[PDB]
């Protein structure tokens, strides 16, 4: 269920990083958009780290006048959920455009796949 | 599952018309560029698409590279997740990706390509 998915997004945009760690299983592993064509993957003992930097980055986006969104989990069965997230100005144009992957395992977040469309 | 198992064959084989049936008439396929937001491609476009696709593989296997995909792993009945990579014919994977299928009344609606990023 969208639950977990759900908690992850609440507690990590609001630098919660015990709740957000928790989400993920054991050996959940969070896999970024690049990573030099393969995606650096991340396990749980590392997202806490991530999440930090990444809500840092996003405070300097914000004032530099672009924000990431990102739309409610749409479930596959129980156990996937898809999240839609895009980059835009402070007016509503779309620069960029992604998804997260979520594959989820007795409640908790076994994978978190990130992929974004490719710029110039 | 079985009109992507149906999709990659006919398409992999230079049967374009066929793999062009396998979309619904309003369906899509949205490559994974098109400066940073992908690139939409409709049933009419899909031929031509699959055409090109095909002319690079084969510049592709020449220069000693080749794509892989895994087998659709199906969440619910109307989203299937392909899994693939390009990999030297040693083994050594240099990109990885997927495609993401979202199918109703047994055509494909989207099929929506990412690949992990290079700097």
């Amino acid at each position: 269920s969208a639950e977990v998915i759900d908690r992850f997004f609440k507690s990590s945009g609001a630098g919660d990083i015990e709740t957000a760690v928790e989400c993920f299983a054991d050996d959940g592993q969070w896999i970024t958009p690049d990573g030099d064509g393969l995606g650096t993957v991340h396990t749980k003992d590392q997202i806490g780290d991530l999440i930090t930097s990444m809500n840092a980055m996003r405070e300097k986006m914000i004032a530099s006048g672009v924000d990431g969104k990102f739309e409610s989990p749409i479930m596959f069965g129980e156990n996937m959920g898809l999240v839609r997230w895009t980059v835009e100005t402070d007016d509503g144009k779309v620069v960029n455009r992604g998804v997260d992957l979520f594959i989820l395992s007795d409640g908790k977040i076994v994978l978190k796949d990130v992929y974004r469309k490719v710029k110039l």
